[PDB]
């Protein structure tokens, strides 16, 4: 329907106002492009799932995200693709695990303070109806 596509329509615009804070945060600037296969020729071959702010903007757009728990298994994997690729006790790697798990939870903070629980409800009833 119409207002189903309403419902669709907010919540990107909800998840692409979340996704902008997490980018214009300076401890997060890493996280904002893909990686470059440049620098980091091995990256694209230990992490399968690559996943990065500019490409969480392009699924939003895309209408990939149908609720509110599809884009957090994205903003998990920059988590956890960190937390795999770069998992050694040197300060390099501590501080991109930090901060990949600092985006998780502030990704998840904003989430449970201006998400309405009623509202991801609806998006994954539309979801499961399809
Ligand atoms: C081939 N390896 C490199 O280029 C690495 C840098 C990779 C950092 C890992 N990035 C992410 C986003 O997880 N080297 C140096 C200098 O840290
Ligand atoms: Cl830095």
């Amino acid at each position: 329907s119409m207002q189903e596509e309403d419902t669709f329509r907010e919540l990107r615009i909800f998840l692409r106002n979340v996704t902008h804070r997490l980018a214009i945060d300076k401890r997060f600037r890493v996280f904002t492009k893909p990686v470059d296969p440049d620098e980091v020729p091995d990256y694209v071959t230990v992490i399968k799932q690559p996943m990065d702010l500019s490409s969480v903007i392009s699924k939003i757009d895309l209408h990939k995200y149908l609720t509110v728990k599809d884009y957090l298994r994205d903003i998990d994997l920059i988590c956890s693709n960190a937390l795999e690729y770069n998992p050694d006790r040197d300060p390099g790697d501590r501080l991109i695990r930090h901060r990949a798990c600092a985006l998780r939870d502030t990704a998840y903070a904003i989430i449970k303070e201006e998400l309405d629980e009623d509202f991801e409800q609806l998006c994954e009833e539309i979801q499961e109806s399809r």
